């Protein structure tokens, strides 16, 4: 195959060299905090490290787009995935509703941390959005427990295991209701040598039996609490990415 992949470049290697996408930063907000990040930057889940971008109102947005899909014919997918975590923000939700309703070829995308995914499913459901990226850095709590200081959900912040049980869960039933409603499903795996570097193996199996589309394994931008390790070197990554493609397809 359907358009929403052979269009897309983010889930077609064919599509990457012939097809464009744009990011619309409405999302500021996030509700967790990866022991990776700076939150003065764009999320560096799905955006190269360093960025810094202007904030812009779902109108805003909307007249990017107008003005984009001008001066380009490419762009074949609109997404949110910035600066913060896209569904915890309701930008993210009347900005996708105003592109779809106008401009319904364009494919709908959105990346997400995964723990508002269960509760915001149906929206994105509703709103057309069809490909979900959603990054998992562990199906262990207690490897989460090593990635996250701390997730803030239903208006309560907490830390430790407990933070973890209850993003990972959030996660798990997150991609399964969205695989369920025919979504197409990415997951990112941030590379964390000595955290996560070798459960990446658990996690490619867990998301393959679950219905998800494609695996994204991404080396670690060293930064924040993880400003000293070594990232993987690319050999490395690409030795990981080849047996992981025995498993799920791999997003090169
Ligand atoms: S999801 Fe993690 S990396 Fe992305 S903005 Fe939030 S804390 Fe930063
Ligand atoms: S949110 Fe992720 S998958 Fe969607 S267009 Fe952006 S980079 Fe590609
Ligand atoms: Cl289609």
């Amino acid at each position: 195959q359907l358009r929403r992949i052979r269009e897309h470049p983010c889930f077609s290697e064919k599509a990457c060299h012939a097809f464009g996408r744009m990011h619309l930063p409405v999302a500021p907000k996030c509700n967790i905090q990866c022991k990776y990040c700076i939150r003065d930057f764009d999320c560096v889940n799905e955006s190269r490290p360093g960025v810094t971008s202007r904030v812009l109102t779902p109108q805003e947005a909307l007249e990017r787009v107008d003005e984009v899909l001008s001066k380009y014919h490419y762009i074949k997918v609109v997404a949110v995935a910035g600066p913060g975590e896209p569904l915890a923000n309701e930008e993210t939700f009347e900005t996708l509703r105003l592109v779809g309703e106008k401009y319904p070829h364009l494919i709908l995308c959105i990346s997400t941390n995964g723990l508002l995914l269960p509760d915001r499913i149906e929206d994105l459901d509703r709103i057309g959005v069809t490909n979900i990226t959603v990054t998992l850095n562990a199906v262990d709590p207690t490897i989460g427990e090593q990635i996250y200081d701390y997730v803030i959900y239903k208006g309560e912040r907490y830390e430790g295991l407990e933070a973890a049980k209850i993003l990972l869960d959030n996660q798990l039933k997150g991609i399964e209701e969205a695989v369920r409603r025919k979504k197409i499903v990415k997951v990112n795996t941030v590379l964390i040598p000595g955290i996560n570097d070798k459960h990446v193996f658990d996690i490619a199996r867990k998301i393959k039996s679950m219905g998800v589309f494609i695996h994204n394994v991404m080396p670690l931008i060293p930064q924040y609490k993880f400003a000293h390790i070594k990232p993987p070197t690319p050999e490395e990554k690409r030795a990981i990415q080849d047996e992981l493609s025995k498993i799920i397809k791999q997003m090169r």
